[PDB]
C-alpha cells in the first residue's frame, strides 16, 4: 500500500556495489534517482548513510577526479570546526573515514582540512595546520602504536616541531595540552 517506501530502503545494493566499486554505487543510486547528481550530494550521501565501507568512503572521498576533489570540498564543509581546537577538528573530521596509505592522497585532504580550518591568532597560515595535522598524525601514530617500544616523549613531541608556522615556533603550550589528548586518547 504505501510500503512503496520500503523499495527506496533497496539502496543497500547501491552500499553493497560502493562497498567494492564506489564509482559505481554512486552511480547506481542516480540511475534509480536516489542520489544528488551534483557533487554536494555525494559528499552528502558519504555523510548520510553510514553503513558505507569506512576504508571505501576514504580512498573516494579523496582521489584525483575533478568531481571527487569536491565531491570532498563538499564534505569538508559540512563538517564544522566551529568553536573547538584543531585537534578536534581532526578528531571529529578523521572519523568520517579511515585514512588511506596514499601520500599523494592525504596531502589533498590535509590541504583542504587545513585551509577550510583557517575560515571558521596561534596560526601563522594555513599550512601550519596542514604541517602540524601531520604532527599530530604522526602523534598518535609513534605514541599509540603497540611494537615501536619506546614511545615518544614531551620534550621530544614539542621540541621536535619547532617552527611550525613561519620562522618562529607554536607556543610551548598549545603543544603541551595538545600532547596529554592525543597521549590520552587515540584517534585510531
Amino acid at each position: 500500500f504505501e510500503v512503496i517506501k520500503q523499495q527506496k530502503e533497496i539502496i543497500e545494493h547501491g552500499i553493497e556495489l560502493f562497498n567494492k566499486k564506489p564509482k559505481r554505487g554512486i552511480q547506481f543510486l542516480q540511475e534509480q534517482g536516489m542520489l544528488g547528481t551534483s557533487v554536494e550530494d555525494i559528499a552528502q550521501f558519504l555523510h548520510q548513510e553510514e553503513r558505507l565501507d569506512s576504508t571505501q568512503v576514504g580512498d573516494f572521498l579523496g582521489d584525483s577526479a575533478r568531481f571527487n576533489k569536491e565531491v570532498m570540498y563538499a564534505y569538508v564543509d559540512q563538517l564544522d570546526f566551529c568553536e573547538k581546537e584543531f585537534v578536534s577538528a581532526l578528531r571529529t573530521f578523521l572519523e568520517g573515514f579511515r585514512l588511506p596509505g596514499e601520500a599523494q592522497k592525504i596531502d589533498r585532504l590535509m590541504e583542504k582540512f587545513a585551509a577550510r580550518y583557517i575560515e571558521c591568532t596561534l596560526f601563522a597560515s594555513a599550512d601550519t595546520a596542514y604541517v602540524l595535522a601531520y604532527s599530530i598524525i604522526m602523534l598518535t601514530t609513534d605514541l599509540h602504536s603497540p611494537q615501536v617500544k619506546n614511545k615518544m616523549t614531551k620534550e621530544q613531541y614539542i621540541k621536535m616541531n619547532r617552527g611550525i608556522n613561519d620562522s618562529k615556533d607554536l607556543p610551548e603550550e598549545y603543544l603541551s595540552s595538545i600532547y596529554e589528548e592525543i597521549e590520552g586518547k587515540k584517534i585510531a
